[PDB]
Protein backbone atom coordinates (compact mmCIF):
# COMPACT_ATOMS: atom_id res chain seq x y z
CA UNK A 1 0.00 0.00 0.00
CA UNK A 2 1.17 3.51 -0.16
CA UNK A 3 0.19 6.68 1.91
CA UNK A 4 -1.61 9.61 -0.10
CA UNK A 5 -0.60 12.26 2.08
CA UNK A 6 2.04 13.18 -0.31
CA UNK A 7 -0.14 13.12 -3.00
CA UNK A 8 -2.85 15.78 -1.38
CA UNK A 9 -2.72 19.50 -1.54
CA UNK A 10 -3.97 21.25 1.52
CA UNK A 11 -5.90 25.06 1.01
CA UNK A 12 -7.80 25.38 4.19
CA UNK A 13 -8.93 28.79 6.47
CA UNK A 14 -9.43 28.59 10.52
CA UNK A 15 -10.77 31.19 11.86
CA UNK A 16 -10.99 33.92 14.83
CA UNK A 17 -7.11 34.65 14.35
CA UNK A 18 -4.76 37.48 15.39
CA UNK A 19 -1.16 37.99 15.16
CA UNK A 20 -0.22 37.89 18.41
CA UNK A 21 -1.94 34.27 18.62
CA UNK A 22 0.07 33.21 15.52
CA UNK A 23 3.64 34.87 16.16
CA UNK A 24 4.54 32.02 18.94
CA UNK A 25 2.99 29.07 16.96
CA UNK A 26 5.69 29.71 14.49
CA UNK A 27 8.92 30.12 16.79
CA UNK A 28 7.62 26.89 18.65
CA UNK A 29 7.48 25.44 15.25
CA UNK A 30 11.02 26.03 14.48
CA UNK A 31 12.31 24.55 16.99
CA UNK A 32 12.24 21.44 15.71
CA UNK A 33 16.08 20.77 14.05
CA UNK A 34 14.36 20.75 10.48
CA UNK A 35 11.68 23.15 10.69
CA UNK A 36 12.26 26.96 9.87
CA UNK A 37 10.21 30.10 9.15
CA UNK A 38 10.01 33.41 7.85
CA UNK A 39 8.04 36.53 7.01
CA UNK A 40 7.25 36.66 3.24
CA UNK A 41 5.16 39.37 2.98
CA UNK A 42 3.14 42.00 5.28
CA UNK A 43 0.91 44.59 4.52
CA UNK A 44 -2.52 46.56 6.41
CA UNK A 45 -4.78 43.36 5.50
CA UNK A 46 -2.32 40.50 4.79
CA UNK A 47 0.86 39.01 6.04
CA UNK A 48 2.33 35.99 4.78
CA UNK A 49 4.76 33.56 6.03
CA UNK A 50 6.70 30.75 4.93
CA UNK A 51 7.46 27.17 7.00
CA UNK A 52 10.21 25.77 4.98
CA UNK A 53 11.57 22.09 5.60
CA UNK A 54 15.59 22.39 5.84
CA UNK A 55 15.50 18.23 5.35
CA UNK A 56 13.15 16.85 2.65
CA UNK A 57 11.62 19.66 0.10
CA UNK A 58 8.49 21.10 1.89
CA UNK A 59 7.02 24.42 2.24
CA UNK A 60 3.61 25.65 3.95
CA UNK A 61 2.60 29.12 3.33
CA UNK A 62 0.64 30.45 6.16
CA UNK A 63 -1.78 33.64 5.31
CA UNK A 64 -3.43 35.39 7.94
CA UNK A 65 -6.31 37.93 6.70
CA UNK A 66 -5.95 40.12 9.44
CA UNK A 67 -9.30 42.01 8.56
CA UNK A 68 -11.07 39.16 8.53
CA UNK A 69 -9.23 37.05 11.18
CA UNK A 70 -8.96 34.26 8.77
CA UNK A 71 -5.91 31.92 8.72
CA UNK A 72 -4.96 30.03 6.26
CA UNK A 73 -2.64 27.39 5.68
CA UNK A 74 -1.30 25.83 2.08
CA UNK A 75 0.39 23.38 0.68
CA UNK A 76 1.16 19.81 1.37
CA UNK A 77 0.20 17.81 4.64
CA UNK A 78 3.65 16.88 5.14
CA UNK A 79 6.36 17.98 8.11
CA UNK A 80 5.88 21.46 8.03
CA UNK A 81 2.14 20.85 7.97
CA UNK A 82 2.59 18.41 10.85
CA UNK A 83 4.28 20.57 13.19
CA UNK A 84 2.56 23.24 12.60
CA UNK A 85 -0.74 22.19 13.15
CA UNK A 86 0.72 20.35 16.35
CA UNK A 87 1.38 23.67 17.76
CA UNK A 88 -1.39 25.28 17.02
CA UNK A 89 -3.80 22.55 18.00
CA UNK A 90 -4.81 23.63 21.87
CA UNK A 91 -5.57 27.53 19.93
CA UNK A 92 -8.26 26.07 17.95
CA UNK A 93 -12.05 25.61 18.20
CA UNK A 94 -13.75 22.80 17.40
CA UNK A 95 -14.33 23.59 13.58
CA UNK A 96 -10.51 24.66 13.22
CA UNK A 97 -9.17 21.60 15.27
CA UNK A 98 -11.51 19.03 12.87
CA UNK A 99 -10.04 20.52 9.81
CA UNK A 100 -6.21 20.33 10.74
CA UNK A 101 -6.92 16.92 12.09
CA UNK A 102 -9.06 15.37 9.49
CA UNK A 103 -7.97 17.56 6.60
CA UNK A 104 -11.50 17.98 4.80
CA UNK A 105 -14.18 20.63 4.91
CA UNK A 106 -18.06 19.94 6.45
CA UNK A 107 -16.80 17.41 8.85
CA UNK A 108 -19.51 16.39 11.78
CA UNK A 109 -17.55 17.23 14.63
CA UNK A 110 -20.04 19.85 15.49
CA UNK A 111 -23.21 17.47 15.84
CA UNK A 112 -21.71 15.64 18.81
CA UNK A 113 -23.28 16.24 22.19
CA UNK A 114 -20.55 17.53 23.83
CA UNK A 115 -22.25 16.71 27.56
CA UNK A 116 -21.77 13.25 26.23
CA UNK A 117 -17.73 13.83 25.35
CA UNK A 118 -17.43 15.23 28.27
CA UNK A 119 -18.18 12.23 30.64
CA UNK A 120 -16.69 10.25 28.40
CA UNK A 121 -13.54 12.23 28.81
CA UNK A 122 -14.91 11.91 32.94
CA UNK A 123 -14.54 8.56 33.42
CA UNK A 124 -11.41 8.00 31.73
CA UNK A 125 -9.39 10.40 33.55
CA UNK A 126 -11.28 9.32 36.91
CA UNK A 127 -9.59 11.04 39.86
CA UNK A 128 -7.26 13.29 37.47
CA UNK A 129 -10.48 15.51 36.21
CA UNK A 130 -10.66 17.93 38.41
CA UNK A 131 -6.75 18.83 37.65
CA UNK A 132 -6.84 19.26 34.44
CA UNK A 133 -5.53 22.25 32.93
CA UNK A 134 -8.64 24.67 31.27
CA UNK A 135 -6.40 24.68 28.09
CA UNK A 136 -6.44 20.70 28.14
CA UNK A 137 -9.90 19.68 28.76
CA UNK A 138 -11.04 21.88 26.21
CA UNK A 139 -8.72 20.17 24.05
CA UNK A 140 -9.27 16.94 25.19
CA UNK A 141 -12.80 17.02 24.75
CA UNK A 142 -12.84 18.73 21.21
CA UNK A 143 -10.84 16.02 20.33
CA UNK A 144 -13.02 13.72 21.25
CA UNK A 145 -15.96 14.84 19.37
CA UNK A 146 -13.45 14.89 16.20
CA UNK A 147 -12.45 11.02 16.60
CA UNK A 148 -16.08 10.42 17.19
CA UNK A 149 -17.60 12.18 14.15
CA UNK A 150 -14.28 11.31 12.21
CA UNK A 151 -15.21 10.39 8.68
CA UNK A 152 -13.70 7.01 6.92
CA UNK A 153 -9.42 7.86 6.46
CA UNK A 154 -6.70 5.94 5.00
CA UNK A 155 -4.87 7.00 8.54
CA UNK A 156 -5.86 8.14 12.14
CA UNK A 157 -2.47 8.87 13.23
CA UNK A 158 -2.73 12.54 13.28
CA UNK A 159 -5.85 12.20 16.30
CA UNK A 160 -3.60 11.16 18.57
CA UNK A 161 -2.92 15.25 18.37
CA UNK A 162 -5.08 16.43 21.40
CA UNK A 163 -3.74 13.68 23.51
CA UNK A 164 -0.09 14.32 22.52
CA UNK A 165 -0.19 18.06 23.01
CA UNK A 166 -1.98 17.53 26.57
CA UNK A 167 0.91 15.46 27.71
CA UNK A 168 3.47 18.03 26.75
CA UNK A 169 1.75 20.99 28.83
CA UNK A 170 1.10 18.33 31.71
CA UNK A 171 4.64 17.15 31.40
CA UNK A 172 5.77 20.34 31.41
CA UNK A 173 4.61 21.95 34.36
CA UNK A 174 5.50 18.85 36.41
CA UNK A 175 9.24 18.68 35.66
CA UNK A 176 9.08 22.73 35.97
CA UNK A 177 7.20 22.35 39.59
CA UNK A 178 9.48 19.54 40.40
CA UNK A 179 13.18 21.83 39.54
CA UNK A 180 13.13 20.96 36.03
CA UNK A 181 12.63 23.40 33.83
CA UNK A 182 11.85 23.06 30.14
CA UNK A 183 12.87 26.26 28.18
CA UNK A 184 13.49 26.72 24.71
CA UNK A 185 17.36 24.97 23.68
CA UNK A 186 17.95 21.16 24.91
CA UNK A 187 14.48 21.22 26.06
CA UNK A 188 13.01 18.22 26.99
CA UNK A 189 16.58 16.20 26.23
CA UNK A 190 18.96 18.00 28.61
CA UNK A 191 17.14 15.96 31.22
CA UNK A 192 17.28 12.38 29.63
CA UNK A 193 19.19 9.62 28.40
CA UNK A 194 18.13 7.23 26.10
CA UNK A 195 19.69 3.58 26.34
CA UNK A 196 18.03 1.31 24.50
CA UNK A 197 14.05 2.61 23.09
CA UNK A 198 13.63 4.23 26.21
CA UNK A 199 14.16 7.41 27.91
CA UNK A 200 15.40 8.07 31.99
CA UNK A 201 15.90 10.59 34.09
CA UNK A 202 19.52 11.66 34.32
CA UNK A 203 21.03 10.24 37.43
CA UNK A 204 21.38 13.76 39.10
CA UNK A 205 17.69 14.73 38.55
CA UNK A 206 16.15 11.37 39.59
CA UNK A 207 18.41 11.41 42.60
CA UNK A 208 16.08 14.54 43.84
CA UNK A 209 12.69 12.27 43.22
CA UNK A 210 10.50 9.35 44.75
CA UNK A 211 10.87 6.27 42.03
CA UNK A 212 7.30 6.74 41.07
CA UNK A 213 7.61 10.46 39.99
CA UNK A 214 11.07 8.90 38.36
CA UNK A 215 9.09 6.45 36.34
CA UNK A 216 5.88 8.51 35.63
CA UNK A 217 8.01 10.97 33.82
CA UNK A 218 10.22 8.92 32.36
CA UNK A 219 7.70 6.90 30.71
CA UNK A 220 5.36 9.90 29.43
CA UNK A 221 8.65 11.68 28.10
CA UNK A 222 9.30 8.24 26.01
CA UNK A 223 5.62 7.78 24.90
CA UNK A 224 5.45 11.41 23.77
CA UNK A 225 8.72 11.57 22.45
CA UNK A 226 8.49 8.45 20.42
CA UNK A 227 5.02 9.30 19.12
CA UNK A 228 5.59 12.69 17.96
CA UNK A 229 8.98 12.20 16.55
CA UNK A 230 6.89 8.87 14.34
CA UNK A 231 4.43 12.00 13.13
CA UNK A 232 7.00 14.90 12.35
CA UNK A 233 9.21 12.76 10.98
CA UNK A 234 6.26 11.12 8.38
CA UNK A 235 7.51 7.74 9.47
CA UNK A 236 4.11 6.23 8.07
CA UNK A 237 5.41 7.69 4.84
CA UNK A 238 7.65 6.29 4.83
CA UNK A 239 6.78 2.84 6.26
CA UNK A 240 2.93 2.98 4.99
CA UNK A 241 2.41 0.00 6.81
CA UNK A 242 2.56 1.56 10.33
CA UNK A 243 -0.44 3.63 8.97
CA UNK A 244 -2.99 3.87 11.61
CA UNK A 245 -6.01 2.29 9.68
CA UNK A 246 -7.85 1.01 12.19
CA UNK A 247 -9.84 3.25 14.29
CA UNK A 248 -9.76 0.80 17.44
CA UNK A 249 -6.31 0.98 17.15
CA UNK A 250 -5.67 5.12 17.37
CA UNK A 251 -8.28 4.54 20.28
CA UNK A 252 -5.50 2.19 22.03
CA UNK A 253 -2.99 4.51 21.84
CA UNK A 254 -5.59 7.40 22.74
CA UNK A 255 -6.33 5.26 25.89
CA UNK A 256 -2.49 4.65 26.73
CA UNK A 257 -2.22 8.61 26.51
CA UNK A 258 -5.00 9.12 28.74
CA UNK A 259 -3.45 6.60 31.46
CA UNK A 260 -0.36 8.77 30.89
CA UNK A 261 -2.34 11.91 31.54
CA UNK A 262 -4.06 10.39 34.49
CA UNK A 263 -0.58 9.89 35.94
CA UNK A 264 1.47 12.59 35.61
CA UNK A 265 -1.68 14.50 37.64
CA UNK A 266 -1.84 11.77 40.22
CA UNK A 267 1.57 11.47 41.88
CA UNK B 1 -43.34 24.86 30.55
CA UNK B 2 -45.77 22.51 29.00
CA UNK B 3 -44.45 19.03 27.25
CA UNK B 4 -44.77 18.85 23.72
CA UNK B 5 -45.28 15.04 23.54
CA UNK B 6 -49.03 15.43 23.81
CA UNK B 7 -49.44 17.81 20.86
CA UNK B 8 -47.05 15.43 18.40
CA UNK B 9 -48.04 13.39 15.82
CA UNK B 10 -45.53 9.75 15.12
CA UNK B 11 -45.74 7.80 12.08
CA UNK B 12 -42.26 6.08 11.38
CA UNK B 13 -41.20 2.48 9.24
CA UNK B 14 -38.78 0.60 10.67
CA UNK B 15 -36.68 -1.65 8.82
CA UNK B 16 -36.22 -5.44 8.59
CA UNK B 17 -39.20 -7.48 10.65
CA UNK B 18 -40.63 -10.39 10.41
CA UNK B 19 -43.93 -11.07 12.29
CA UNK B 20 -42.87 -13.81 14.43
CA UNK B 21 -40.30 -11.18 15.67
CA UNK B 22 -43.18 -8.15 16.46
CA UNK B 23 -45.88 -10.39 18.33
CA UNK B 24 -43.79 -11.02 21.01
CA UNK B 25 -43.04 -7.18 21.39
CA UNK B 26 -46.98 -6.60 21.65
CA UNK B 27 -47.31 -9.84 23.93
CA UNK B 28 -44.73 -8.38 26.18
CA UNK B 29 -46.25 -4.86 26.07
CA UNK B 30 -49.71 -6.34 27.14
CA UNK B 31 -48.19 -7.30 30.31
CA UNK B 32 -48.75 -3.84 31.76
CA UNK B 33 -51.42 -3.61 33.86
CA UNK B 34 -52.57 -0.40 31.31
CA UNK B 35 -51.71 -2.29 27.91
CA UNK B 36 -53.31 -4.13 25.49
CA UNK B 37 -53.08 -5.10 21.60
CA UNK B 38 -55.05 -6.62 19.28
CA UNK B 39 -54.76 -7.53 15.39
CA UNK B 40 -56.85 -5.03 13.68
CA UNK B 41 -56.88 -6.39 9.80
CA UNK B 42 -54.44 -8.90 7.89
CA UNK B 43 -53.82 -9.65 4.53
CA UNK B 44 -51.53 -11.40 2.07
CA UNK B 45 -49.27 -7.90 2.07
CA UNK B 46 -50.10 -6.43 5.61
CA UNK B 47 -50.79 -7.26 9.14
CA UNK B 48 -52.20 -4.10 10.85
CA UNK B 49 -52.42 -4.44 15.43
CA UNK B 50 -53.60 -1.63 17.26
CA UNK B 51 -52.11 -1.22 20.98
CA UNK B 52 -54.18 0.25 23.60
CA UNK B 53 -54.82 2.47 26.89
CA UNK B 54 -57.34 1.41 29.44
CA UNK B 55 -56.34 4.13 31.26
CA UNK B 56 -55.78 7.56 29.37
CA UNK B 57 -57.10 7.46 26.02
CA UNK B 58 -54.66 6.24 23.65
CA UNK B 59 -53.94 4.15 20.40
CA UNK B 60 -51.16 3.00 18.56
CA UNK B 61 -51.12 1.43 15.22
CA UNK B 62 -48.44 -0.87 14.32
CA UNK B 63 -48.60 -1.96 10.52
CA UNK B 64 -45.92 -5.15 9.72
CA UNK B 65 -45.70 -4.71 5.62
CA UNK B 66 -45.05 -8.46 5.13
CA UNK B 67 -43.72 -7.94 1.73
CA UNK B 68 -41.41 -4.93 2.26
CA UNK B 69 -40.15 -5.99 6.29
CA UNK B 70 -41.08 -2.25 7.21
CA UNK B 71 -42.89 -1.98 10.60
CA UNK B 72 -44.62 0.99 10.60
CA UNK B 73 -46.10 2.67 13.96
CA UNK B 74 -48.26 5.67 13.94
CA UNK B 75 -49.96 7.44 16.93
CA UNK B 76 -49.05 10.05 19.68
CA UNK B 77 -45.90 9.18 21.79
CA UNK B 78 -47.37 8.76 24.87
CA UNK B 79 -48.10 5.44 27.09
CA UNK B 80 -48.77 2.93 24.38
CA UNK B 81 -45.53 4.67 21.89
CA UNK B 82 -43.35 3.96 25.18
CA UNK B 83 -44.59 0.68 26.34
CA UNK B 84 -44.08 -0.76 22.62
CA UNK B 85 -40.70 0.52 21.95
CA UNK B 86 -39.39 -0.61 25.37
CA UNK B 87 -39.72 -3.87 24.35
CA UNK B 88 -38.93 -3.63 21.00
CA UNK B 89 -35.53 -1.58 21.44
CA UNK B 90 -33.42 -5.05 21.61
CA UNK B 91 -34.17 -5.34 17.91
CA UNK B 92 -33.66 -2.55 16.53
CA UNK B 93 -30.31 -1.96 14.20
CA UNK B 94 -29.09 1.32 15.08
CA UNK B 95 -31.27 4.12 12.55
CA UNK B 96 -34.23 2.31 14.09
CA UNK B 97 -33.02 2.71 17.51
CA UNK B 98 -32.46 5.89 16.78
CA UNK B 99 -36.00 6.71 15.29
CA UNK B 100 -38.02 5.37 18.21
CA UNK B 101 -35.58 7.36 20.52
CA UNK B 102 -35.58 10.90 19.09
CA UNK B 103 -38.73 10.77 17.41
CA UNK B 104 -37.26 12.53 14.33
CA UNK B 105 -35.78 11.29 10.63
CA UNK B 106 -32.90 12.15 9.30
CA UNK B 107 -30.65 11.44 13.07
CA UNK B 108 -27.03 11.90 12.77
CA UNK B 109 -26.06 8.56 14.70
CA UNK B 110 -25.06 6.81 11.96
CA UNK B 111 -21.74 8.90 11.53
CA UNK B 112 -20.46 8.12 14.79
CA UNK B 113 -17.18 5.91 14.35
CA UNK B 114 -18.35 3.08 16.20
CA UNK B 115 -15.10 1.35 17.75
CA UNK B 116 -14.60 4.86 19.43
CA UNK B 117 -18.12 4.47 21.09
CA UNK B 118 -17.08 1.02 21.86
CA UNK B 119 -14.14 2.13 23.77
CA UNK B 120 -16.43 4.52 25.55
CA UNK B 121 -18.01 1.77 26.49
CA UNK B 122 -15.48 -0.67 27.64
CA UNK B 123 -14.30 1.87 29.86
CA UNK B 124 -17.14 2.41 32.09
CA UNK B 125 -18.12 -1.50 32.15
CA UNK B 126 -14.51 -2.43 33.33
CA UNK B 127 -14.41 -5.80 34.62
CA UNK B 128 -18.01 -5.92 33.60
CA UNK B 129 -17.72 -5.72 30.13
CA UNK B 130 -16.63 -9.32 28.61
CA UNK B 131 -19.55 -10.49 30.33
CA UNK B 132 -22.03 -8.57 28.93
CA UNK B 133 -24.57 -10.39 26.73
CA UNK B 134 -24.82 -9.59 22.79
CA UNK B 135 -28.07 -8.36 22.56
CA UNK B 136 -26.85 -6.03 25.61
CA UNK B 137 -23.31 -4.78 23.72
CA UNK B 138 -25.31 -4.12 20.60
CA UNK B 139 -28.35 -1.93 22.59
CA UNK B 140 -26.20 -0.31 24.60
CA UNK B 141 -23.11 0.40 22.31
CA UNK B 142 -26.25 2.06 19.68
CA UNK B 143 -27.62 3.63 22.48
CA UNK B 144 -24.22 5.11 22.99
CA UNK B 145 -23.85 6.75 19.48
CA UNK B 146 -27.59 8.05 19.69
CA UNK B 147 -26.70 9.73 22.94
CA UNK B 148 -23.60 10.98 21.60
CA UNK B 149 -25.73 12.08 18.15
CA UNK B 150 -28.87 13.60 19.85
CA UNK B 151 -30.22 16.22 18.49
CA UNK B 152 -31.42 19.63 20.71
CA UNK B 153 -34.59 17.76 22.32
CA UNK B 154 -36.71 19.38 25.00
CA UNK B 155 -36.68 15.90 26.76
CA UNK B 156 -33.74 13.42 26.85
CA UNK B 157 -36.26 10.55 28.96
CA UNK B 158 -36.28 8.06 25.87
CA UNK B 159 -32.52 8.35 25.57
CA UNK B 160 -32.27 5.75 29.14
CA UNK B 161 -33.99 2.99 27.33
CA UNK B 162 -30.89 1.27 25.99
CA UNK B 163 -29.57 1.02 30.00
CA UNK B 164 -32.89 0.44 31.31
CA UNK B 165 -33.52 -2.52 29.04
CA UNK B 166 -30.19 -3.85 29.91
CA UNK B 167 -30.80 -3.75 33.68
CA UNK B 168 -33.87 -5.59 32.96
CA UNK B 169 -32.08 -8.60 31.11
CA UNK B 170 -29.10 -9.15 33.52
CA UNK B 171 -31.75 -8.67 36.15
CA UNK B 172 -33.64 -11.19 35.14
CA UNK B 173 -30.70 -13.75 34.30
CA UNK B 174 -29.34 -13.00 37.56
CA UNK B 175 -32.33 -13.90 39.96
CA UNK B 176 -32.87 -16.48 37.53
CA UNK B 177 -29.94 -18.50 38.22
CA UNK B 178 -30.25 -17.71 41.96
CA UNK B 179 -33.63 -19.44 42.21
CA UNK B 180 -35.63 -16.58 41.59
CA UNK B 181 -37.39 -16.98 38.02
CA UNK B 182 -38.86 -14.08 36.60
CA UNK B 183 -41.85 -14.81 34.41
CA UNK B 184 -45.16 -13.47 32.86
CA UNK B 185 -47.52 -13.86 35.85
CA UNK B 186 -46.49 -11.38 39.27
CA UNK B 187 -43.27 -10.79 37.26
CA UNK B 188 -40.22 -9.32 39.32
CA UNK B 189 -43.24 -8.45 42.13
CA UNK B 190 -43.56 -11.76 43.61
CA UNK B 191 -39.74 -11.50 44.98
CA UNK B 192 -40.12 -8.18 46.88
CA UNK B 193 -41.32 -6.07 49.20
CA UNK B 194 -41.81 -1.75 49.20
CA UNK B 195 -41.30 -0.29 52.26
CA UNK B 196 -40.65 3.39 51.59
CA UNK B 197 -39.41 4.20 48.17
CA UNK B 198 -37.26 1.55 47.44
CA UNK B 199 -37.44 -2.44 46.80
CA UNK B 200 -36.20 -4.97 49.18
CA UNK B 201 -35.96 -8.57 48.51
CA UNK B 202 -38.88 -10.86 50.56
CA UNK B 203 -36.99 -12.38 53.56
CA UNK B 204 -37.38 -15.78 52.35
CA UNK B 205 -35.56 -14.94 48.99
CA UNK B 206 -33.11 -12.79 50.47
CA UNK B 207 -32.39 -15.49 53.29
CA UNK B 208 -31.02 -17.71 50.44
CA UNK B 209 -28.40 -15.27 49.35
CA UNK B 210 -25.13 -13.66 50.57
CA UNK B 211 -25.41 -9.09 51.65
CA UNK B 212 -23.64 -7.78 48.30
CA UNK B 213 -26.56 -10.14 46.28
CA UNK B 214 -29.02 -8.98 48.55
CA UNK B 215 -28.22 -5.28 48.18
CA UNK B 216 -27.86 -5.27 44.22
CA UNK B 217 -30.86 -6.89 43.62
CA UNK B 218 -32.94 -4.79 45.42
CA UNK B 219 -31.02 -1.62 44.64
CA UNK B 220 -30.81 -2.40 40.90
CA UNK B 221 -34.63 -3.65 40.72
CA UNK B 222 -35.78 -0.11 42.43
CA UNK B 223 -33.42 2.18 40.14
CA UNK B 224 -35.37 -0.12 36.87
CA UNK B 225 -38.79 0.01 38.45
CA UNK B 226 -39.14 3.56 39.35
CA UNK B 227 -37.14 4.65 36.08
CA UNK B 228 -39.23 2.61 33.58
CA UNK B 229 -42.48 3.70 35.87
CA UNK B 230 -41.81 7.47 35.05
CA UNK B 231 -41.40 6.71 31.63
CA UNK B 232 -44.40 4.43 31.13
CA UNK B 233 -46.75 6.92 32.72
CA UNK B 234 -45.60 9.83 31.62
CA UNK B 235 -44.36 11.12 34.45
CA UNK B 236 -42.86 13.90 32.86
CA UNK B 237 -45.81 14.93 31.08
CA UNK B 238 -48.18 14.97 33.76
CA UNK B 239 -45.04 17.47 35.59
CA UNK B 240 -43.26 19.24 33.27
CA UNK B 241 -40.41 20.42 35.57
CA UNK B 242 -39.21 16.80 35.66
CA UNK B 243 -38.75 16.81 31.98
CA UNK B 244 -34.61 15.82 31.39
CA UNK B 245 -33.58 19.15 29.63
CA UNK B 246 -30.30 18.68 30.26
CA UNK B 247 -28.23 16.23 28.55
CA UNK B 248 -25.77 16.13 31.35
CA UNK B 249 -28.86 14.93 34.00
CA UNK B 250 -29.43 12.25 31.26
CA UNK B 251 -25.74 11.04 31.63
CA UNK B 252 -26.38 10.92 35.21
CA UNK B 253 -28.70 8.56 35.48
CA UNK B 254 -26.83 6.53 32.27
CA UNK B 255 -23.83 6.80 34.44
CA UNK B 256 -25.80 5.66 37.72
CA UNK B 257 -27.26 2.52 35.37
CA UNK B 258 -23.70 1.47 34.13
CA UNK B 259 -23.06 1.12 37.67
CA UNK B 260 -25.73 -0.84 38.25
CA UNK B 261 -25.25 -3.29 35.41
CA UNK B 262 -21.60 -3.48 36.17
CA UNK B 263 -22.36 -4.53 39.45
CA UNK B 264 -25.07 -6.65 38.73
CA UNK B 265 -22.26 -8.74 36.22
CA UNK B 266 -19.52 -8.68 39.34
CA UNK B 267 -21.23 -10.25 42.07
Amino acid sequence: EINPAEFEQVNMVLQGFVETSVLPVLELSADESHIEFREHSRNAHTVVWKIISTSYQDELTVSLHITTGKLQIQGRPLSCYRVFTFNLAALLDLQGLEKVLIRQEDGKANIVQQEVARTYLQTVMADAYPHLHVTAEKLLVSGLCVKLAAPDLPDYCMLLYPELRTIEGVLKSKMSGLGMPVQQPAGFGTYFDKPAAHYILKPQFAATLRPEQINIISTAYTFFNVERHSLFHMETVVDASRMISDMARLMGKATRAWGIIKDLYIV
